[PDB]
């Protein structure tokens, strides 16, 4: 739906209206958005202003690119992200990852709220992630799909290595450099569409699969940035366990989302922060 | 594709050209559909009558509702309905279920035929849903993609309570009332979009995945009854066992179908007639 | 998307335009296509000279029909096949298989590159399909989703039997009559969409699903080939062995899948040719 001359357009247009230019864009999950709060000289645009830019959906809150410096680092930070469950095709929820490649930032950093699969994760615990499983691409949902540019990359890119080696040890070592009680998770994040929460069955079926968190995003915009060769790190705050059996009366609701999402808030923003120093230049 | 005020406008012309207040919304499968004559003050409606209202394409048997009385119980009966294989996308097969919801229903009955993967069921059996596995929707094919209405129901709706617990209970308690030779079966539905057959090696992913019995219809109408609040009771006739090794010589037909549901037929409009009494009020 | 007409007026506009009447079409997959020089009688048509045939994409090498003799069979050859990937809807993919009908076709054999998720498959292995696994089906990508033609099939035929057993005998016995080292292997082939390659847990997943081979074609067009009643086999070169484990620093790329054509380019250009004589009348 876009073409290469639209993706520049839209990369120039911001680089004409900011000094600014970042290094590592950061896609902010549902209430970690916060973090725009830690950037300093943060200059802000609404989607709405940028030429080709998707407009948000969700009147409460109106999403925007936040250029700014994170402890060292010329930053980007996307404050709400795009869904399948909206009704963008996936061309549009990954229009930000090229621009981005365009602006000149070589790192992304994707963040996101997620269900617990292993029955090892807590609610508040922070699962980097190593691998996904993209069950809407099996079935045609890539973003990828369609005419391939070779200014972009390869028509037929790779994915066995798409989560950095490096940057999850670094980010390991990083959180042995605090103080925290709780252990950090490692695992597969599976992307389903939503926008409705699993069935105990289909619950089943993700950890047969062998996910260990299940949530809505990121695996598009991973595969557009691996696709254009930017360095991909993320981890899920898993938010809620699934419920895996037919005997609990407790559901799954945004509401448990929203608050894990406040309680992680400062331990998140200091997480994030503090990993900027380690990524490369 | 469609506006609020669209399912409001049919809502509002049916209740205009009825007297008939319906409770219960029944969606007959395929040749379960013989109930319609059970219904006593029936009032007939064609789709193509109805506002806003998807016509059948099948040029054998175009759909109708059927307002009536089902043993005391106000009842609207869906005979044809609409299946992602004939190419309607989902907010068409799942329109009527918002309909029903406008017009006061507080229940929905869905009844659909499906092929055994449960090696223990028999052509012939009855299995009640417990649970559903929804293939398309973890891919992007979930009838409520798109904006969402709040006068609908939440964005993010929960599905892991979504086929009555009670309703379960009060139709095996029904079923031993009567004098049946062979055991009232109970599991996972896993919905496939069609129109083929399954291969082998389909139906053994479908085993290892936990599903019971497989279908072409059903959960789309169950995630949209659930979003705006019906109680959701369904079971699925067994047509046939799926051919699951390469010995076999037998071929899943639509014959096989259509023979099953003239044989259940007397037993299946006598189970749900007997079920309305159990519906609350 | 297409009419019953448009296909023959395809179908008409090629017999007019040949005296060569084919009994078995022939899929070439990516590099497998020098076998149009084993033809005799060769006659070739663009894709673009054709009536409603889709054009290809891929500037390096456009797609052509070639009709000729292979081995004393009246063959068509496609050279140049269509995949999800390229965004063409499966309508398009499999809108030859239906011409081919037309023409008097009797036979379908399809070939395609694969990647090995069976371990004891190596690189330059030839597996035969005994059948396949449909994600993209599962969900909705089904080519014969749509209104249903009789004058072309049933609305639901079966797949079970997909993959002639006869042909399948026929050619283990063929491949004895020859001085092979390596041994012919059988088995499962998965279709994804692509056209990224797979993560480590997706392989995982496609292993415990049963799955031999994965790739990004062939199921459409076999399903469409048996709808309207050829008989259908088929083969996958081993181009790659899927990465499996987070050690490895090996990543699948379609240079390997090039180099891997070029070596088994004759063994299959032989393999094939010998295999007419098998195919009956
Ligand atoms: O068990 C589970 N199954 C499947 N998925 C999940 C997720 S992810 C998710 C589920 C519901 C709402 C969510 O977020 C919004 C939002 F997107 C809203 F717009 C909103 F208004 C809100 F309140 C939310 F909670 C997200 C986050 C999305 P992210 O962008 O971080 O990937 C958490 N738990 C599960
Ligand atoms: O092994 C199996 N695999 C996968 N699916 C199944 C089903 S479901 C199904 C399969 C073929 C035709 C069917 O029904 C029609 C019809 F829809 C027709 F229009 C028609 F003309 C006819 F003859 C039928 F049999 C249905 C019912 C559909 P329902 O609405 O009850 O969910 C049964 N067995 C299997
Ligand atoms: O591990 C694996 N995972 C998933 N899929 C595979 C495949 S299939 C495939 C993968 C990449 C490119 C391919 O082929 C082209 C091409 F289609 C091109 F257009 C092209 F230019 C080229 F260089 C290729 F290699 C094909 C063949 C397609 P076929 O038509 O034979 O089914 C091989 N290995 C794997
Ligand atoms: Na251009
Ligand atoms: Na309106
Ligand atoms: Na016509």
């Amino acid at each position: 739906g876009y073409t290469y001359e639209d993706y520049k357009n839209t990369a120039e247009w911001l680089l004409s209206h900011t000094k600014h230019r970042p290094q590592v864009a950061i896609i902010c999950g549902s209430g970690l958005g916060g973090l725009t709060d830690k950037l300093t000289q943060a200059q802000i645009f609404d989607y709405g202003e940028i030429p080709n830019f998707p407009r948000s959906t969700v009147p409460g809150h109106a999403g925007r690119l936040v250029f700014g410096f994170l402890n060292g680092r010329a930053c980007v930070m996307m404050q709400g992200r795009f869904h399948m469950y909206e009704g963008y095709p996936l061309w549009k929820v990954t229009f930000p990852v090229r621009v981005f490649h365009l602006l000149g930032v070589d790192t992304l950093v994707v963040t996101n709220a997620a269900g617990g699969l292993n029955p090892k994760f807590e609610v508040g615990d922070i699962m980097l992630i190593r691998d996904h499983i993209n069950l809407p691409g099996f079935s045609g949902q890539n973003p990828l799909r369609g005419p391939n540019d070779e200014r972009f990359g390869d028509r037929f890119p790779a994915m066995s290595d798409a989560y950095d080696r490096t940057m999850r040890q670094r980010a390991l070592s990083t959180w042995k450099q605090m103080g925290e009680q709780r252990e950090l998770q490692e695992g597969t994040y599976v992307m389903v569409a939503g926008p409705s929460f699993e069935t105990v069955a289909e619950c089943r079926v993700l950890q047969k699969l062998g996910a260990d968190a299940v949530g809505m995003s990121t695996v598009p915009e991973v595969i557009v940035a691996r696709h254009c060769g930017l360095r991909v790190f993320g981890f899920s705050l898993i938010t809620n366990k699934v419920i895996m059996d037919y005997e609990s009366l407790e559901k799954a609701n945004h509401e448990e989302v929203l608050a894990a999402g406040k309680q992680a808030a400062q331990k998140l923003e200091q997480f994030v922060s503090i990993l900027m120093a380690s990524i490369p230049l």
